[PDB]
């Protein structure tokens, strides 16, 4: 796979962030994880939402450096939003979420699916600390 690099224009919320792709602005979802939902229709919460979002919205807005990594297949959904590991001065942030208990492995779609392993064994990981979601 390999890392470009991006600029943030802005997050949305724990999985959802608009950056600026070969100068186009373009909305990207984090691959293989779902955070929970803030801003569900008229809900205006699942629980962890708010905490969700204001890690992803803390980290990508402290970094030097931003960069998107495309996986093998489909690299937009059916909304056309772009599907990457996104990764703030290096770290992956899909997998600091998870590490968290913030996200779950979600929407595993082969072939997008190169880093589940590493993913899996971070959530088994928070799981077995009880974080957030899994508390
Ligand atoms: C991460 C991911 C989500 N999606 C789709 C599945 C879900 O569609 P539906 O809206 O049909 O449920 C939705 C999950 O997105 P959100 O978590 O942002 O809702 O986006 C993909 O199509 N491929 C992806 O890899
Ligand atoms: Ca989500």
């Amino acid at each position: 796979l390999h890392k470009e690099p991006a600029t943030l224009i802005k997050a949305i919320d724990g999985d959802t962030v608009k950056l600026m792709y070969k100068g186009q602005p373009m909305t990207f979802r984090l691959l293989l994880v779902d955070t929970p939902d803030t801003k569900h229709p008229k809900k205006g919460v699942e629980k962890y939402g708010p905490e969700a979002s204001a890690f992803t919205k803390k980290m990508v807005e402290n970094a030097k450096k931003i960069e998107v990594e495309f996986d093998k297949g489909q690299r937009t959904d059916k909304y056309g939003r772009g599907l990457a590991y996104i990764y703030a001065d290096g770290k992956m942030v899909n997998e600091a979420l998870v590490r968290q208990g913030l996200a779950k492995v979600a929407y595993v779609y082969k072939p997008n699916n190169t880093h589940e392993q590493h993913l899996r064994k971070s959530e088994a990981q928070a799981k077995k600390e009880k974080l957030n979601i899994w508390s």
